[PDB]
């Protein structure tokens, strides 16, 4: 077997790739969504009830779709990166990156040594197909993407030195994280947060990188869009399930 | 402690109360799915991959909410009855009941002996909270709710013998077996199949017992509302999450 | 490696065996239980949420134990029979045995053709240690041991005739279910019902096979075993957890 | 979307099929199978501790691989054969099958009304894709295969009435099962057992239906593809695991 | 929705609040628990085999019962305090903490930005109920109850400057890790250690904050709640069950 | 009760231990390994996707036989350490230690206070049996084996140092990681490797320790026997399920 071709990091370069929130957090629930054909699932070990078993379970519903897995771990732990890496997650998006010393050792986290720190186990991972894909150990991170989340005050402060880190494909904005480290707690669509939003967005795509964010409101999704945002997140599969559960009765109360 | 009280049995003869499927078959949908003021919640066993274990759960989530659950089995089996009433089912929807006796079977099957055929391990039962609930089984029957399903030709062949069975609370047409079995199928809309509907509603409702129906058809929900259709379910957790997550995705292609 | 020796078969002519219900539905559960040295732990497929599956985890926490397991289908019903052996269950404690017939058809849901119906599938099952108990179609029937439930007034009007049936090992005497059928729900401890049960007990002895009951009861427990009952359960995990509990509260209300 | 062609259906006309048992009862084993390459896998719900959860899971691994797979139910259970249909089961091999009435009714249990008696929950199937396959109702039954197995006397007693049933694609010959019932248990490679095997295989190819068989000795699998049989089964994984950790030791002991 | 009141937090200033552990580790167990009517339910994060997804099943089952539940992490891990906010455990008790910076860093865990580290995913939080309760992120840390375990020499030595740290709602002392940590392991009924636990109980008291305590030791439990001792834990799941199931064999042997 | 013999600890001394590696992360698929009769089973928490529940899962599996159980956690965290001894597991394999200080605090890790740092919870330990091994906290690292990974060149620089502290029973080489730390990554075959590996075993046996090593390659595996390596894992349950089935099906292509 040749590797599994990670899309979602071709298209960073080639088109504007549109995301779902996937924190239903089951096989089933993931597989539903991967029907529907977003470009890109986020599985979100932060913010959802998924441990490595509930995330390997949504790989596999979802590998057999044309959508694109990205894993959203709880925080860079650099052993649950390598365990995340082995099940297969080829697309990491690592929440509250604050500095390129720790963009770097996000780097390292996703690569073999010599060059970096990954824990190499082949033999047993999903990732190599259990060595089915013969040259896996020499060819895995061609398809390995590496995507970090600005989203803190020192991320800001650092962001320049996180955009010169080689191996960082993109800087995610998280507007929520950053509405409330900013003091505007809940309230992401203020003119002084969405300014410090817009520049974000030019400077990654000014330094060569993709440039990615969530935002369930339409209007600013679009607007995120015209800037040439590569990869946007337009919605939430709990708060779709909920929403639509609420406006349904409406009808009826 | 007293025996938790059926509320969605009184209000089968005081007010119309709306219903949503849960077919997402994990606790964690179901929970979200109480969080909405849905009257009840069908927990599907029959066409959900769902078991008893899995039922259980949802029961847990939904039992810190208002909305009141009604599970269905896979079929009029009576030991599997027997257990999803020791877990604490209270309301019952039996799929594809075709004679009074079949219908009597299931009366017995909700009914301690020696009047009915229920199997007693009332320490063992989430339904007597293990015997924390003190004289359950001498009051346990007067919180149990019992539904069949009207939804062949054989079915309708014996309605009014049906409707004349004491213990049956309510009969729930399913339009989509009902049109399938009378040659539509897939096409419940059609007038033929609604005629029989609406005939069947109104034949229900005039021996006194409880009629309910799912339509995701708003129109057609408002109607069997207006007719005085008692239990009407107006949605499905599975097409709602899908149907919205797909709306979404066309906003931006 | 050779057959796994059913030691609670082998005791119902040596020994009398003291029994814990197993109702609490899981694998760590069924652990605490097989520290303690009861002669059995009966694992409740009747009673309590538990299926093939969590059946197959208590087996396994269990067989690091003396305590030999038992498990009650929800059911006679023959494929499950089939799958509970499969997963290595050696006894079956069989529900709602009404007939000599019914009786007959549980012996040979045990026993391989060509005398009996117990579907072949070593290769796949626990029970062959997946053929690595090399002769294990040969000898399995020689460690399996089949237990019937005489709890219904038609169960105790076949009792002389189940009691005629090669193969039964054992009558279980159930009075929760009996009690019931006899019109003194919940009061097992009347008299009438009493005078049944040991009339009940002496007729299973006088016919060479082993006699069982449940009581929490510790005088009836006792009673029951100074009658020479082999295999007498006195107590159940759910009872015994809710019992603990609720009495140490009780002492700081 | 349209429906998922079955091309072990296909195929059964066309090629011969190379079958693997799935009796590893979990998604990562099922697709540890699945990138092996064999036409089929059978995912065993008889004689491996597979309940419809587990086998929805298997179903997802195996789902993004070229391997077709195929579900065996514990039993011809018309509402468990509802079950496996509605996760999305498109092949079914039915045990133990012994006359034409329990064939045409396995084909009927495999329809939807007014042909069938399958029933109608395609907004919550896995195999509508939960309505995302927009005519699924009218056309499921094109990539639905039913393969029943012939195992018993009675089953060999009723074969050319069997092979005369429309709607059964395929009759698969259980040496384990068919050597114990005709007094040879364990020992299928018995001449008066081959001959048998031989001559069904012939009649099950004059009939025009597909010829299935299930055999670990290379030798006999090698002859049964020699006679012409459509799909044969030429291993196990609980099997091969076992046979291969025992190997290895050997080497050291 | 409004947010879920903190009766725990509340009944710190108003009345001595009755434990139970719960280290059974699964929402069936939990339930059970929940039914007894302790003030509060500890879920063991730390020494019971719980994971995020097994401690929301537990929350789950004891969210419809009156019982507060607190959930215990592993660690004073700011990421998993974070998980096991957002899960919707509304009371924390961090194991082994040992300075006011560590203790500072704990409250910070629980306060949004910009004030504290707590990540920001209220649309995919059961904390939030998927944001059907509208103002969470403004009024969430008015229902959260911080709580920390003084346990080592060092933690004693920190004594007073941890009793300093705004937003710590309560001290828990850990007999079994202290006496261990005072060279009395497994023996904490010792006067040296109880001397010590008094003194530590008083002075916690005399700063204003609510003082904690576990024993399974009636005499000792009475005693720490004559001091006025706010939240006594007087017993363990795992160590009832066991004890009464011993108890129970030893009256038959 | 005793405490468990840990039988792996005492043959570290006595003789040459063969291993097999499970990484199958399942109670079922340990059970099989489980039968073969390797002197260890290597439950892999690290490389395969396995957390605290399904190791005690395959612990429980594993108990009623006799091959030992070794558990390697997924990084040398003294929480997750905590975790896995109270789970009952008696022989740990650090991952990637590299250094005596890191040693030391493995050590320090797996003791209770006042010498190491293992929290006290013996109540609700499967380790203590629930406290029915009564003085368990006394004599507990009597049966507790620590070994360490030596598999990068910090390791090697530090090799004297690791085998100079007390409380490391053992030093096991990883050829994937060592090789790929040292520029020859999927080639540990390479004499440059080879020849450290042998120089490090033979400094391992010198210092009186247990050396220890994975190789799936028979030839290299008997030489490391040769040189007297105390613990030798011979293959891996992932590998030979591909390998067996990729083996069998090129016999049919
Ligand atoms: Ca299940
Ligand atoms: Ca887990
Ligand atoms: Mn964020
Ligand atoms: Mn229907
Ligand atoms: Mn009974
Ligand atoms: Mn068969
Ligand atoms: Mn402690
Ligand atoms: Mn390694």
């Amino acid at each position: 077997m040749v590797n599994t071709v990670n899309y979602f990091k071709q298209k960073l370069k080639t088109e504007q790739q549109i995301g779902m929130w996937v924190g239903l957090a089951d096989g089933y629930c993931a597989e539903i969504a991967a029907n529907v054909g977003y470009d890109w699932l986020l599985i979100d070990g932060e913010h959802a009830p998924n441990d490595v078993r509930s995330i390997l379970a949504q790989l596999q519903s979802i590998a057999a779709y044309p959508s694109q897995a990205v894993v959203r771990p709880v925080s860079g732990d650099v052993p649950l990166i390598k365990q995340l890496l082995d099940i297969g997650a080829q697309t990491l998006l690592i929440p509250m990156v604050e500095s390129a010393e720790q963009a770097e050792l996000m780097v390292k986290a996703t690569r073999y040594p010599p060059e970096g720190i990954r824990g190499v186990g082949a033999a047993l991972a999903r990732a190599s197909r259990w060595n089915n894909i013969s040259d896996y150990l020499q060819t895995a991170d061609e398809q390995i993407c590496l995507l970090v989340q600005v989203e803190s005050k020192k991320g800001l402060d650092n962001l320049d030195e996180i955009l010169n880190v080689d191996g960082v494909d993109g800087i995610f904005i998280g507007p929520a994280d950053l509405s409330a480290a900013l003091g505007y707690r809940g309230n992401p669509g203020h003119e002084f947060v969405q300014n410090i939003i817009v520049q974000t967005i030019q400077k990654i795509r000014a330094a060569g990188k993709a440039a990615g964010i969530l935002s369930a409101d339409e209007k600013l999704a679009k607007q995120y869009l015209e800037l040439g945002t590569e990869f946007v997140a337009v919605g939430v599969d709990t708060s779709l399930l909920m929403k639509s559960m609420k406006q349904l009765l409406s009808k009826f109360k």
